[PDB]
C-alpha cells in the first residue's frame, strides 16, 4: 500500500505504491501508550490523545504535514506497556496517486 | 522495494509479526527507520525496547518493536548508519529460511542480563 521515500520537504515521509481513493483506509497503526510525566519533547508534536499520551507504530510517525494534506488521521479503540488497545488509522482526504507523498494537517488549528 | 510482512495475533501472546510469503537466509525482511530518544527522557515502559546507536537511544518504527522474541530466532537485527528521525536504520534479517506465515521471532541478544 506504501512506502518510505526521500521528501521534496526533507528528510523521510510516506508514499503511495498505487491509488487511493477517498476515505480508504491507507494505513493502520498500532500505538504504544505514553506516560504523561515521561514524553521526549522530540516526540511531543506526533502523540495523540486516546492521563497517557498514544504513540503511533508503523509509518504512523513518518507522515509529513501540509497545509493542504491529501490525508487524515482518526484514533480507534480496538478489542484486547506494550501495545495498547488503541490503533491510529490514516485515511485518504482526497483520491491520490501513484507515489504521491501522502500528508496530514499539522493538528494544531483554533 | 516493497513491504512482507503482516500483523497477527500470537501464538506467543498478544500480537507478533508473520511473513506474507517466504523469506529466505539474509534476506531482508524490513528496514525501520528510527527515532533518537534522549537518555533524560526516556519512558520506563519503553526501556527494553530501545537500541543503541552503536547520552541517546533509538525507537524503530515500522513493526521494529513488535517482533517476538525467542530461544529459537529465526531471524536477527542489525543497527547500520545512514550519511526527530535519526540517520540509524533498524535492519531485520532472516536468520533460518522462513516459510509463509511463519512467526518471525528475534533472538535475545548478546547479554547474560538482558
Amino acid at each position: 500500500k506504501i512506502y518510505i521515500g526521500k521528501s521534496s520537504l526533507g528528510g523521510l515521509g510516506v508514499f503511495s505504491l498505487e491509488g487511493i481513493k477517498k476515505n480508504e483506509i491507507i494505513e493502520i497503526c498500532p500505538t504504544v501508550s505514553i506516560c504523561n510525566e515521561e514524553i521526549p519533547r522530540n516526540l511531543v508534536d506526533y502523540l495523540y490523545e486516546g492521563n497517557y499520551k498514544l504513540l503511533p507504530l508503523g509509518y504512523g510517525i513518518l507522515y509529513n504535514h501540509s497545509d493542504i494534506p491529501n490525508a487524515y488521521v482518526e484514533i480507534h479503540k480496538i478489542n484486547k506497556v506494550t501495545v495498547s488497545n488503541n490503533v491510529m488509522i490514516v485515511y485518504a482526504y482526497n483520491n491520490i496517486q501513484k507515489d504521491d507523498e501522502i500528508l496530514i494537517s499539522y493538528g494544531h488549528s483554533w
